[PDB]
């Protein structure tokens, strides 16, 4: 008997993970989440760097990153206003780099930027019309994570 | 080995308990809950009151309560319509109280009210402005609920 | 211990099967679901027919089908724009059919429609007007799918 109740048990514990995984899946189509594509999020809420950091590493995704065009739109239409993206010259100044390791391959720089403005700028925000400033890492911007596709 | 099933059924159990908090959280941040706050959520439907809070309840949430003006905000953006908050003063006529205990402090009533019109009314809708009326709590306003910061 | 721990664990488990079906009810609230109305959903991507049916079923539901003329106007405004409908004469020309079974109990196509245009067209689209339209299965349009009232 018990080892029947255990074999029944492990086939119950299966169907319920296939049907979270079914729930994560049809939540994140609710989103917006295209077919092949990242699904990016935003809860609309302006806070520093190292919070929108900790937020999406605590929902187990990572801070959004445009890794071409396509996606930068994509990034756009999701947070409406400035948002942080997953980048930072913290290393050395002018090579920027993602959050999740490697140098930055596109980008989509506004006219005069990145300009480390005054005391310094290492963080990166997507503006007004998908172009990107460089911003100070403690300034409060929309948080936009970013899940696999 | 029967033990050693068990334990990895305890293994299993543990990590479906963190991955469903996960996916409540990713949900939560989708809808727009901003971090320490309580979060709303509509589906638009409009129904009496007893509806309003036997469907929040189902869901472990309350009907909305709005503590203080930026959360009668929110469930202003939230509603776009005249919904239910969990205030009444069911339980003795002049006095209203939370759904969940307690009597109302904060307040945003519309001038000139509550005023229990005609037969009375018992219900609170926040309506236009985001200002406050008292209501037949047998009219039919969107049903909002509200979960834990 | 074991027969302790075992028993226990089919409480845990229980006890996670409620709150999955929460989470469920919660999210199906928070997308828009009506009481004991069936509810439509969509990630606005276009796509081919056999993709929209691969991801509906994918998702557990089927590819959106309006019953009457209120189920219509519902996928007209959840789309937004040209959609499919889980309706095609695939299997004999002329006769449509539900993609779950069976013929029309309603239609609302546009006039002069279906026609089979040109090489030919055996899927159908509710566009901008809530008006039908059969197309090519092969062309583009949005995917909406349908879960049970
Ligand atoms: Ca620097
Ligand atoms: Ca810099
Ligand atoms: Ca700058
Ligand atoms: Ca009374
Ligand atoms: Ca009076
Ligand atoms: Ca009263
Ligand atoms: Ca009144
Ligand atoms: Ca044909
Ligand atoms: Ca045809
Ligand atoms: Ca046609
Ligand atoms: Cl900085
Ligand atoms: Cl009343
Ligand atoms: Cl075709």
């Amino acid at each position: 008997a018990i080892e029947v109740k255990l074999a029944n048990m492990e086939a119950e514990i299966n169907t319920l993970k296939s049907k979270l995984e079914l729930t994560n899946k049809l939540h994140a189509f609710s989103m917006g989440k295209k077919s092949g594509k990242k699904f990016f999020v935003t809860n609309h809420e302006r806070m520093p760097f190292s919070k929108v950091k900790a937020l999406c590493s605590e929902l187990r995704g990572t801070v959004a990153i445009p890794r071409n065009a396509e996606e930068n739109k994509a990034i756009q239409e999701v947070a409406k206003t400035s948002a942080f993206l997953g980048i930072t010259d913290e290393v050395t100044e002018g090579q920027f780099m993602y959050v999740t390791g490697g140098r930055l391959t596109y980008s989509n720089w506004k006219k005069d930027e990145p300009n480390d403005h005054g005391s310094g700028e290492d963080c990166v925000t997507i503006v007004d019309n998908g172009l990107w400033n460089d911003i100070s890492c403690q300034a409060s911007h929309t948080a936009v994570c970013e899940f696999p596709a």
